[PDB]
C-alpha cells in the first residue's frame, strides 16, 4: 500500500525547480551556456565583417 | 529502517511533471540561455536585413 | 513525535531523496508554455532567419 | 501530524539527480528543441556548402 | 490513506527542487538532444566565418 500511496503522491503534484546547485550549472554551462557565447562570437565576427564589406571604402 | 528501501523505490518508479519554475530558477535560466538567444536572434536579424535589405535591422 | 523520531524521519527521507533518480513526464502546461516563449520560440525565429538567408544566397545564383 | 513540515525541510535539503526523462518528455522536448538545431544545422550546412562551392569554382 | 495523500501532496507542492549534477543517463540523452548538435553548429558556422574571411583576404 506505502509504495503505491506514495507514487500516486509523487506523480499527483507539481515540481517547482529552484536555483540549481553549483554542480548543476557548471556542467549545465560546459554543456550549452559556453557553447552559446562561442555561437554569438563566430555569428557577431560574421555580422561584422558583412557590415565592414559594405561600409569599406 | 524499511522505510528507505520502499520510498526509493517509490521515487524511482514514479515520473515527475514539473510546474513553472521558480522565479530565482528563471531568472537563472534567462541568463543561461534565453538572453544569449536574444542576442543571437537579434544578430542574425542584422545580417539578414544588411545583406538582403542593406539596412539595419532595428529592436 | 520524538525529537529522535524526527530526526530518523530527516535522514531517511534526505538518504532516500539522494539515492533516487528522477524521470521527468511530460511537463505542465505552465511549463511547456513558459518554455516555449523562453527558448522553442526564439528558435523558431533564428530559424526564420536563416531560411530566408539561404533562400537569397540559392537566388543569387540565378 | 508534524509531517509536511518536516517532509517540506527534507525535500528542500536534497538535491535532485535527474535521470533519463520519459518518452513523453523527450517526445515533446525533440519537438520543442531538438528538431529545430537540426533544421539550423541544416541550414548553415547548405550556406557552408554555397560558400565554398564557390570558393572551388 | 486520504490523509496521507492530502499531506504528502501538500507537501510536495510546498517545496522547491535544487538539481544536482544529472546522471551520466541524462547527459547522455541532453548530449545527443542538444550538445552534440550545438557542437554541429558551432563548427558550421566557424567555417562560415572562416571562409567568407578568406575571400576578403585572398590574393
Amino acid at each position: 500500500w506505502y509504495a503505491r500511496a506514495t507514487i500516486a503522491a509523487l506523480q499527483a503534484a507539481e515540481y517547482r525547480l529552484a536555483m540549481p546547485s553549483a554542480s548543476y550549472t557548471a556542467w549545465f554551462t560546459d554543456a550549452v551556456s559556453d557553447k552559446l557565447d562561442k555561437i554569438s562570437e563566430s555569428l557577431n565576427t560574421l555580422v561584422e565583417c558583412v557590415i565592414d564589406k559594405r561600409l569599406a571604402v
